[PDB]
């Protein structure tokens, strides 16, 4: 019978910082991690800036040996995943091995791999293609290595939900916990997508922000000159843990995961329905399954893509779920700071939401200049706020019209 | 307590045919779907043969537009969907639609797209990127393009774990429908690798059997003379539904899914141990979560790649769970048969476990002319054995050592 979750670590690489506490500063700062991209040349590409992670340093973490092997997805995901464990004081036995699992998923996991492959494949030949090719690109090795690193014999497995990805991973690893398959999940996401397939991809879709000459004024979620989502790489972590099993160690508990929904819109392969219908579906699902009056609701941490009808899309559906109490929760989106981290995004912003708990803040929605026809909800324009914070939202939305809702609470 | 969850519905594409009953047919009767690889020059390959889906007509489910915007694993596993779909004689209504979700997954997803887009990219600059090429091409575009074509408002995702993900997919959706959260469940897996790319990197990693002289005797699980795994494309997909939903509407019901277990070896990138303790625990927790003991156990379709260590590690992992009972059960590789269809091998096997149970016989292992030191086990070597079939266990192995085990039953 069901089980309760708390968050016991937190691990972090993003625009912002190489770590939670270093990227948290920045967020309540207001500071932007979006510049032009140095780590290529992009004057053939309509975008040519994104959130980079700077100056990651793989061997605080790993071997130069077995760092060559792996994406840069990979690295960053492990990177955030060691933070954590390490963050919650957790020691791996052979008594608690089979009972640790890991859920880290990707939209697009080693895409920079793939292409210097098909370079080579092109270019060479296929005995030019690395031996490490599949097991240093595809998306469950991030599960995969961590398991062999820390000795966790649990359920071991990856989500792939395109920008949705690092919400229901930590969604579905707190219900192995919850129903009883596991007593400690490392969950989140990770993501690197700056590659020319990546970049070009996203820019023959027409979906990026094309704001080259003033990169950290181009993620302006709800803003009225808003022009497409900005591209950016990281990670984020979570240890999820059964509240006895952390109670028993006496672990220090961040907050308490008391709800998560999943919907699908079945309405686009890559625009949400205007009114946002899926969007609410979902939050409503994540409150019921919380247990909670929609009115507890202090602080929601948007999808906020700054994409024209995203955005919107985002208002319809929280003035849907909580109708006047809409007008008297706090809603931002960090993505105008970190821009999008993709599969990564839920995983970074779960963090956040947690922190905005620690701290009673919520962090600003930066470059909300003019609040766009019908955005007149407290948006935290500009700057950090300070208040009461007992329950915090996090939404993520993605491609095929897949919805995540993540619910934390203060833990007493 | 938990709902119970049955298997109404079944769709597939494989190298043995183009729907599940001509493929049930190639694996009773010992047929290999196994040939030298057309249209693509492979000289400069080590492995220039696999499971091909022969005659596919994308047209009979999608429009010659829609078609061109999918990569082939999108078509197929849209294939299957649609088929298991038809077969359940489900009626999608406003009633029910928001109780009804999707998880479809891939190992690699959309490779040959990536390959193509790649091409353009370097002979053409971004700008020749494809507009589709990002949701044409990502591993959730199943989930995503069966719930908009359908109208699907219930869980959607996808999972990743490379050669388990089929298996994952299943058991994973069946909690989502045993724990309430939906009804109906779409389930299953599509992979189209057989690209230079993917030729070419599992080629790289040595993996494949390079017995281009005799394509249909080179998957050859427990054989002295195997020389590793074949690489094969297609996909397959169950409708999964809560017992008294299915009863309800007077559904067909083909077999009952009791057990779903996963564990991680948290051993090797890519080998698994010697022992099969993974494996072996991870049958243990399926059998754990279907409240059955090792002895109710009729018949296994082992993961069975024809890789020299996987192959001995699951009869290892056999002996150990099943101890008196191990020479009693029937054990076979379909992929002798099939080859490894990764991502959906877990799809097609778990669907040939419910036909073994229905039709009451253990397909073979054909090309098992030398069992090797150890494989002493009923591996049902070259022709199929009608016997008594209550209990079915289908298993995947994949890279990262994540495990999953499913347990079917009959139904009455
Ligand atoms: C567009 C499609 C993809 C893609 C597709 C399949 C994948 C993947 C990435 O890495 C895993 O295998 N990335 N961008
Ligand atoms: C693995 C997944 C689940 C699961 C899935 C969906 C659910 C749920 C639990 O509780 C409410 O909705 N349990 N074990």
């Amino acid at each position: 019978s069901r089980r309760r979750v708390v968050i016991t670590g937190m691990g972090m690489l993003s625009p912002l910082g190489l770590d939670v506490p270093s990227s948290w500063e920045g967020i309540l700062a207001g500071r932007s991690g979006i510049a032009p991209i140095e780590h290529m040349d992009l004057s053939a590409y309509s975008t040519r800036f994104g959130g980079s992670v700077k100056g990651f340093n793989v061997e605080e973490y790993l071997s130069a040996k077995e760092a060559r092997k792996l994406d840069l997805f990979i690295q960053y995901g492990l990177a955030a995943s060691f933070q954590a464990v390490r963050d919650s004081g957790l020691e791996v036995t052979d008594a608690n091995r089979e009972r640790i699992g890991v859920s880290m998923g990707s939209g697009i996991g080693g895409l920079t791999n793939i292409e210097n492959n098909c370079r080579s494949l092109f270019e060479q030949g296929p005995r030019r293609i690395s031996p490490f090719f599949v097991p240093g690109s595809i998306i469950n090795m991030v599960s995969g290595f961590l398991s062999i690193h820390l000795g966790l014999q649990g359920p071991n497995y990856a989500l792939t939900t395109a920008q949705t990805t690092g919400t229901h991973s930590i969604g579905m690893a707190a219900r192995n916990i919850a129903y009883g398959e596991a007593d400690v999940m490392v969950a989140g996401g990770s993501e690197m997508a700056a590659c020319g397939l990546g970049l070009g991809g996203f820019g023959a879709a027409r979906a990026l922000s094309t704001r080259n000459d003033e990169p950290t004024r181009a993620s302006r979620p709800w803003d009225r000159d808003r022009d497409g989502f900005v591209l950016s790489d990281g990670s984020g972590a979570l240890v999820l843990e059964e509240l006895e099993h952390a109670r028993a160690r006496g672990a220090r508990i961040y907050a308490e995961l008391v709800g998560f929904g999943m919907s699908g819109d079945a309405f686009h392969m890559t625009a949400p329905p205007e009114d946002g219908a899926g969007a609410a579906r979902c939050m409503k699902n994540a409150l019921r399954d919380a247990g909670l009056d929609p009115r507890q609701v202090d602080y929601i941490n948007a999808h906020g893509t700054s994409t024209p009808a995203g955005d919107i899309a985002e208002i319809a559906a929280v003035k849907s779920v909580f109708g006047e109490h809409a007008h008297a929760l706090s809603m931002s989106s960090t993505k105008s700071m970190t821009g999008h981290l993709l599969g990564a995004a839920g995983a970074v912003e779960a963090i956040f939401s947690v922190l905005a708990l620690r701290d009673q803040v919520a962090p600003p929605t930066i470059n909300l200049d003019n609040p766009d026809e019908g955005c007149d909800l407290d948006l935290v324009a500009h700057e950090a706020k300070p208040r009461k914070i007992d329950v915090a939202l996090s939404n993520s939305f993605g491609f095929g019209g897949t919805n995540g809702t993540l619910v934390f609470r203060r833990f007493a």
